[PDB]
């Protein structure tokens, strides 16, 4: 997160890290949502690589111990069916993963709440980008998670030439594009969370920024629109 400000620990307990195992070591690679005690949902994208992965949840700071964690092995991985590594524009970038145990909730670690089927935000919907994603543009990690106010930016808009023109779908949400606050390398997979009758609820699945930056003025981080994704996830949850 470009431009973000340190989270409060307890603020956001629907985020988890997900992790790759690094030689002997485990390295932080994607942001993801906590969706039931035993299914984060993340981009696909964030698991084109046959790696070994991990979910943390309860995670504040990367690098010391907070006292809350719990550390989780991935069991089984659903991409999305129309997925292509090659087309990121195409859309479908939301996979599944089933985690090895279930974890326990407690106040830092929750269930992310899903906005119903179909549901559009209005254009400058409040909405918050959470993630230990680069600082800046080819910078580095964030140690401690950070949070971005990045209000949305309609279809119409954001499919305008001046913006993201054809490059986005209406199957995507669209937040920021202020030059100062984004999503940026890392961020991938985490949550867009939106104030919606008084509740934060999970609209976006961080998906991509711009080739020429992570901040870039008029280039809004997208978002796979979770809402139009609600049938798909509820029919492989009832299902593995
Ligand atoms: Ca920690």
């Amino acid at each position: 997160v470009v431009g973000g400000t340190e989270a409060q620990r307890n603020s956001w307990p629907s985020q988890i890290s997900l992790q790759y195992r690094s030689g002997s070591s485990w390295a932080h690679t994607c942001g993801g949502t906590l969706i039931r005690q035993n299914w984060v949902m993340t981009a696909a994208h964030c698991v084109d690589r046959e790696l070994t992965f991990r979910v943390v949840v309860g995670e504040h700071n990367l690098n010391q111990n907070n006292g809350t964690e719990q550390y989780v092995g991935v069991q089984k991985i659903v991409v999305h069916p129309y997925w292509n590594t090659d087309d990121v524009a195409a859309g479908y970038d939301i996979a599944l993963l089933r985690l090895a145990q279930s974890v326990t909730l407690n106040s830092y670690v929750q269930l992310g709440v899903l906005p119903r089927a179909g549901t559009i935000l209005a254009n400058n919907s409040p909405c918050y980008i959470t993630g230990w994603g680069l600082t800046r543009t080819n910078g580095q990690l964030a140690q401690t998670l950070q949070q971005a106010y990045l209000p949305t930016v309609d279809y119409a808009i954001c499919s305008s030439s001046s913006y993201w023109g054809s490059t986005v779908k209406n199957s995507m949400v669209c937040a920021g594009g202020d030059g100062v606050r984004s999503g940026c390398q890392g961020d991938s997979g985490g949550p867009l969370h939106c104030l919606v009758n008084g509740q934060y609820a999970v609209h976006g699945v961080t998906s991509f920024v711009s080739r020429l930056g992570c901040n870039v003025t008029r280039k809004p981080t997208v978002f796979t629109r979770v809402s139009a994704y609600i049938s798909w996830i509820n029919n492989v949850i009832a299902s593995n």
